[PDB]
């Protein structure tokens, strides 16, 4: 069956660590000499609503950070920079337990795992997909702001996200440190934009659908790629782009994306009865990946 | 939001080994000096249609197990002995990295976190809830028989599964630490039926009570179902029996709404939403837990 599949966490949880600066108190990620974590840490909550960042590094020492790990084997702060919307904190000691790594930004429909963690103490994990919006639905209390988002190829991490702030929809910043979606790292109201659905899940998932059986909604009928692309703009869905993992699910069930580009316009007419795969709406958040590793 | 979330599983990855006996491989769980496998790793591929647990035993000396740790930091087998389904493994080398831990069954309706595997390596983490036919949904490969399942109680791991075979499309089952089958299912590829399965009611209760508190609740209406009523309903409308726990009186307290008056709705619910909608669904979601809605929806 299609279950929400996270990578193993134990790579990343052996880089968490607490972070406190004045009363603020965040999660941070240990890599060799360096502890990424949000910069507004430096901001105190009274003024959380309109910070000046840089008179806030200026004002700052090396003294004014401390790092600590929990989990696992048991740092002194001797550098510090400001890189975006994050702090980049240089520590005298390496961790021993850095994976392999890159860090890379991911687009909108992607799929990563995260380690949501709390005072640098891992408690649980989800994977999530990058929304149309810049924004994901996750589960993030308080105090889970430097939680981390990731994938792993072979042996290599892709750290691609670092948690920020709740808007139960949440966002933050890749580890370059923009703001996924130009949001501002400040507790004012801010405007996101319409989310949507990713047409290359739904397609995957209609693929899973079928090679499980579920093939009731599957008539002859096809709108091509460029039609439903106009039609998308319209609906609310995003602009469909095949990739070889759509193809190979088009291969293994001889079903075209054409005629599941048609069956999504009518299945977002309603579905009548009548379900697919469990539910009675049009899931997006797995990919053609997704499927094709797990079917 | 109502995400599935799974525990961190840095400490099961720790414990994970690769198992050989012969021709045939599969996963391990390293804690102390004793390495738990499933039995049919002793069984040749073309004779598992049916196989002899004590024939296949005798046949075995200490070196027709090889055990190899291929997770950071290989393992001589001193003793070996079958417990129920479970091979129990004794090896020279105690897990330096041994949690703290219990084996304890879970009952249906109770969400676990799996640690899926290939060869004694990591390579996926979901959460499951048994079902009430003793099967779970989840996603196994040629390769994951001895993935293991488990719950964290504060820095404790239960562990609570260990993956023995694939019955029908896509549904599973395997032992607890104990030996014993989920559902006395029996480790022979021979088909075998499984009982038909049901609606976790306690689960359904469970959504029920985030729908309330995430401002859904045209389903509350004063009728009330007692406990005991609603499990003779139950019997015979493919529902389990209710039992309530503290993590549901917490729900209770906090909405204001008795657990008798979400039996009712079930009642109601079950025959039809008739055209609305809760949360976004129209069918009951039995897969959120009392415990799984007051730690997300706090």
């Amino acid at each position: 069956g299609l279950v929400k599949m996270s990578h193993p966490s134990g790579d990343v949880e052996a880089c968490m660590v607490q972070v406190t600066c004045g009363s603020m108190t965040l999660n941070g990620l240990w890599l060799d000499n360096t502890v990424w974590c949000p910069r507004h840490v430096m901001c105190p909550a009274d003024q959380l609503s309109d910070p000046n960042y840089d008179a806030l590094l200026i004002s700052m020492t090396n003294h004014s950070f401390s790092v600590q790990k929990h989990i696992g084997a048991p740092l002194r702060v001797v550098g510090h920079a400001m890189q975006g919307t994050l702090l980049k904190l240089t520590v005298d000691v390496a961790n021993p337990s850095t994976p392999a790594y890159t860090f890379t930004t991911v687009k909108p429909g992607a799929a990563f795992s995260v380690l949501a963690c709390y005072n640098g103490r891992p408690t649980g994990t989800f994977t999530v997909v990058m929304r149309p919006n810049y924004t994901i639905k996750g589960s993030f209390l308080c105090g889970s702001a430097g939680s981390v988002g990731y994938t792993k190829e072979g042996s290599v991490i892709n750290f691609c996200y670092m948690h920020q702030m709740e808007l139960g929809t949440h966002t933050g910043s890749a580890f370059d440190g923009t703001m996924y979606g130009a949001f501002m790292d400040k507790q004012v109201h801010q405007v996101q934009l319409t989310d949507k659905y990713c047409s290359v899940n739904v397609v995957a998932w209609l693929y899973a659908a079928i090679l499980n059986g579920c093939a009731w909604f599957v008539k002859p009928n096809r709108t091509s790629v460029v039609s439903f692309n106009e039609w998308a703009l319209a609906n609310q869905f995003t602009e469909f782009v095949g990739t070889q993992s759509v193809d190979m699910l088009a291969v293994k069930t001889g079903v075209a994306i054409e005629q599941l580009l048609y069956a999504i316009q009518q299945l977002y007419t309603g579905f009548q009865g009548k379900q697919i795969l469990g539910s009675t709406m049009l899931e997006d958040e797995f990919t053609p990946e997704d499927v094709n590793m797990q079917i």
